[PDB]
């Protein structure tokens, strides 16, 4: 079989020849008690760059030794990549959504080999599932590899807008001292309000570290959490979005992008938040109407916005949120630290055995089969 | 009275104008149940820049319409400078740790007037007990008034390290994307070993914090927590620091500084730490070993070093720790929020008003009076 795989490029001084720490943390299940992935081996070390194309999550030395070939590229955009052209008789796609090769209706149609679409990471938006179904595609992903990792990057960042970490860092690092200058647009994150717009797997984990912060926890779902975990974690729960907003000092946004959530944050729902509101956003840069959150940080609207993600992705080098007053964004980061990729190269190995041994993939991996 | 209080400068850009936001989070008491300050009234709104030169503390009107005088200045070292010159005959000195008047027993035997020394802010590393006990000088700070805002600035700290914060955001502000770049340095904090030096007030509120981050929490302390602390935190004992350090990927120093734990952290005890572990210290700088940890750094021995405590302080402004390879670096602002102040104004307030007043101060709040009765 031929297996396509797209990954985002090496570092500019090349893929790392020694890594920071020499092992990674043992974790036995997540919160609910999924188990981590199982591949019957592996042919890297947990802790080593896999998302790159260097690393080629771990997979060229299973493949070729069965008799596979695996093609790995960064080149996935137009009708001219090098993707396009490896996809026509591709048996098997895989890419990150930190750097997605996507699936459109058009790509399927061409790919007339394509067997099974597997994301490297969580999630199918850049697979076109009903095209996908009609050909008999079985789409995976390795479901719950990164929600932890996306959770620590927003508590992070909540800290650091709420206590203006990032100017008060520059001050050091270019030769100041300057305390008042850090300050007075620093405050302590304790017994403010949070709330977080949904509380999956994400949010729920976001939920259980800010509890000990002592801050007053909202949340507005479809789903109420149990009886037992709101009242454990003292959770406010709100109907709406908009109930839940004008009592928040800091809002979260953890809910998947769908167009009556495009554009969720604009210039009028903004006008329901508190003065001085902290938003973070780690789901998708299009729930915020761009302009209008960089409006709402040059007014005092909002004390701070930070977040991973960007309308577009990758973001333009003049991207406004780059460089708009008091943000805390990072580029599309948050999934794939070197410990989420450990786990989703062995979760993406895990699935490839199963399917070329002709045992079932895991249920929870299945989007559509 | 004369009060001759030492706060540090206004911003560059002058004295704020308006605040990001109209008020702060009710709090009603500190864990453990020590009441927040409990002054008769304040003259501040809460929220405002009040350990600045131009804040006062709120201070001002009190004093002066009660017939005090009132001196304050961000002039604090030097023979010429306000604060040794109006020092002579003040009745009260207060100042910030975070820009301290300090009271060595050369300057504390020149103020002839001296009765009242009061921290705005915790502690007292820069009065001599001695000196102050030997002059029935009493001895105030604001008892917890930041203990939680540092421990708040620690679990940030150690979040920004391992998750290679810093540099990630700057590849976003100059225009680059770089994920590979951003993440070659970049792990999850979850299930990591994180250790404490001592768990007093912040320690133990960074370990409280720290826990639903499913990390192997540890401590070591001169006594161990009551074991239903232990219990609920699953902490892990250990009797000595170097017994601690080989264990945990990362290590926060929250320990007081004297000679046994100066340079604690050197390139001989460094040797003891697993190899990339990460280093938080909001405690003091000279608990390290300045170009130790530069060196460690370097070598790959550490994988970062945050804090916001220097050694001098204000560092000068070519301190390495400024400009080394994966630092989290800080100035000394970690118990100086704008929340932090208005609880510590508001205690300066009450204890300046029982002083004058003749009742008592609180017992959590002295350090010093007559003797050494904390």
């Amino acid at each position: 079989a031929k297996v396509l795989c797209v990954l985002y490029d090496d570092p500019v001084d090349g893929y790392p020849k020694t890594y920071a720490r020499d092992d990674l943390p043992k974790i036995d299940h997540y919160p609910g008690g999924q188990t981590l992935p199982t591949p019957k081996a592996i042919d890297f070390t947990p802790g080593q760059l896999l998302g790159s194309v260097s690393g080629e999550l771990g997979l060229r030395k299973y493949l070729e030794s069965n008799g596979h070939t695996l093609v790995v590229t960064s080149d996935k955009d137009g009708p001219d990549s090098v993707f396009e052209r490896e996809l026509v008789d591709a048996d098997v796609v895989i890419s990150q959504p930190f750097w997605p090769a996507y699936l459109t209706p058009e790509r399927i149609a061409k790919a007339k080999n394509l067997k099974l679409a597997l994301t490297a990471g969580i999630g199918s938006d850049h697979v076109d599932l009903q095209s996908a179904i009609d050909r008999n595609v079985t789409v995976a992903e390795v479901t719950y590899c990164n929600s932890i990792s996306v959770a620590e990057h927003v508590v992070m960042m909540i800290l650091s807008l709420v206590r203006n970490y990032l100017p008060s860092h520059e001050w050091a690092r270019k030769g100041g001292w300057n305390i008042a200058d850090c300050v007075s647009h620093a405050y302590d994150l304790e017994a403010m309000h949070v709330g977080t717009v949904a509380a999956g797997r994400i949010g729920l984990a976001v939920l259980r570290r800010l509890a000990p912060f002592d801050v007053h926890l909202h949340y507005t779902d479809r789903h109420r959490l149990p009886e037992s975990v709101e009242k454990e974690l003292n959770l406010t729960w709100h109907a709406t979005r908009e109930d839940m907003y004008p009592v928040c000092d800091v809002v979260t946004l953890n809910i998947p992008l769908h167009p009556p959530t495009e554009h969720m944050i604009n210039d009028e729902t903004l006008k329901l938040f508190k003065r001085g509101a902290y938003i973070v956003n780690t789901a998708r840069g299009k729930l915020c109407d761009r302009d209008a959150v960089a409006r709402a940080l040059e007014s005092g609207r909002l004390a701070g916005y930070a977040g991973d993600v960007w309308f577009p992705q990758p973001a333009p080098k003049d991207h406004p949120w780059r460089t708009m007053p008091y943000n805390g964004m990072t580029p599309h980061i948050s999934g794939t630290t070197l410990t989420a990729q450990a786990r989703y190269a062995a979760g993406t190995r895990e699935i490839l055995e199963c399917f070329f041994e002709g045992r079932p993939i895991r249920d929870e991996y299945l989007i559509v089969q």
